[PDB]
């Protein structure tokens, strides 16, 4: 049984790496962390910042999430990030990515006690 805020640290969290390693980081990545396992997962987000300081997130900045719920939170720094998007040749099982390192506030919706990520919404 995956919770919830696992499933967040497994599919968004990477403190490891200050930046997006290489240009095969999101290959590596997205096939590591599960993402291509069923489906190539089209859009995906991994955070280098430590934990702490995105769990944090969830007592920042209140705003509406993409679906309309109200719990989401954006930093009110900005973290470094890596965008993985499937590149337009990329055919399942061997599912490719473009590497996109970005310095850019998260948003991410928070649930549960404790309050913590569950869901990556969006960066701005």
């Amino acid at each position: 049984k995956e919770t919830a805020a696992a499933k967040f640290e497994r599919q968004h969290m990477d403190s490891s790496t200050s930046a997006a390693s290489s240009s095969n980081y999101c290959n590596q990545m997205m096939k590591s962390r599960n993402l291509t396992k069923d489906r190539c997962k089209p859009v995906n987000t991994f955070v280098h910042e430590s934990l702490a300081d995105v769990q944090a997130v969830c007592s920042q900045k209140n705003v509406a999430c993409k679906n309309g719920q109200t719990n989401c939170y954006q930093s009110y720094s900005t973290m470094s990030i890596t965008d993985c998007r499937e590149t337009g040749s990329s055919k399942y099982p061997n599912c490719a990515y473009k590497t996109t390192q970005a310095n850019k506030h998260i948003i991410v919706a928070c649930e549960g006690n404790p309050y913590v990520p569950v869901h990556f919404d969006a960066s701005v």
